């Protein structure tokens, strides 16, 4: 509640936050999510989109005990979802990934919360 704040990330946490990314990266509307987006995908996306992220870089990331608190966690999985949002339209199928996938994310990590506590 707040110890999403304070609280620094133990191992027991880590591997929490494992199954959620795995959880995340099963999920069928994950798949545009899945890898760094492609420049030929999308020719202007890195000159519109500052900080990108993705789910394979937050999986590095764990694996490499990158993040101290839950907030850093949860803010880049946030910049996913917004970076999304931004650069596509409203009626676009990856907007529609965004907002299932956050969507899930919210109640997995309401999940992992209520775990730690």
């Amino acid at each position: 509640t707040a110890m999403t704040v304070l609280t620094p990330l133990t191992e027991k946490d880590y591997e929490g936050l494992k199954r959620v990314l795995r959880s995340l990266q099963a999920h069928k509307m994950a798949w545009p999510f899945l890898e760094p987006v492609d420049p030929n995908d999308a020719p202007d996306y890195y000159g519109v989109i500052k900080e990108p992220m993705d789910l394979a870089t937050m999986e590095e990331r764990v694996q490499r005990r990158y993040y101290e608190k839950l907030t850093e966690f949860v803010a880049d999985m946030t910049a996913i979802f917004d970076n999304c949002r931004y650069y596509n339209p409203s009626d676009s199928p990856f907007y529609q990934c965004a907002e299932v996938l956050e969507s899930f994310f919210v109640q997995k990590l309401k999940g992992f919360k209520a775990s730690r506590s």
